[PDB]
């Protein structure tokens, strides 16, 4: 609904050792997907902000999403897009406590 926030980031997968792929993910306040494409109808994957325990920054331009049962790694191509994609999804994480 709305996808505020749109851009292709790198997303770190379970297989091997630090081995990231391009996703197109997209947040609209409610869920964070990604897809293969951004002409994909259909995510690759939806993670519920309800299900969004934390959301970190890392070392390099990297944030990590933390949910209860998993975390995924995601890489952006700068510090600022990596700083605007984490303090959006702490804002939403913030104010869907209260
Ligand atoms: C150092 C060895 C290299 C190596 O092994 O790298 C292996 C890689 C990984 O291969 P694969 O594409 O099968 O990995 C799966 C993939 O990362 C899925 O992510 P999405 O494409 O975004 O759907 C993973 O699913 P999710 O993250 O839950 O979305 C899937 O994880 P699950 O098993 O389903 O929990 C991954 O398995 O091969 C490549 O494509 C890269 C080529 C090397």
């Amino acid at each position: 609904l709305t996808p505020l926030l749109s851009g292709w980031l790198d997303k770190l997968s379970p297989q091997g050792n630090y081995v990231f792929q391009r996703r197109f993910v997209q947040f609209n306040g409610r869920s964070l997907m990604y897809f293969g494409s951004d002409k994909d109808p259909f995510p690759k994957g939806v993670i519920p902000l309800t299900a969004i325990e934390m959301t970190r920054s890392s070392k390099d331009n990297k944030f990590q999403v933390i949910t209860g049962q998993r975390v995924f790694v995601f890489r952006t191509e700068s510090e600022a897009q990596r700083d605007m994609w984490c303090s959006t999804l702490q804002s939403c994480l913030k104010e869907q406590r209260l």
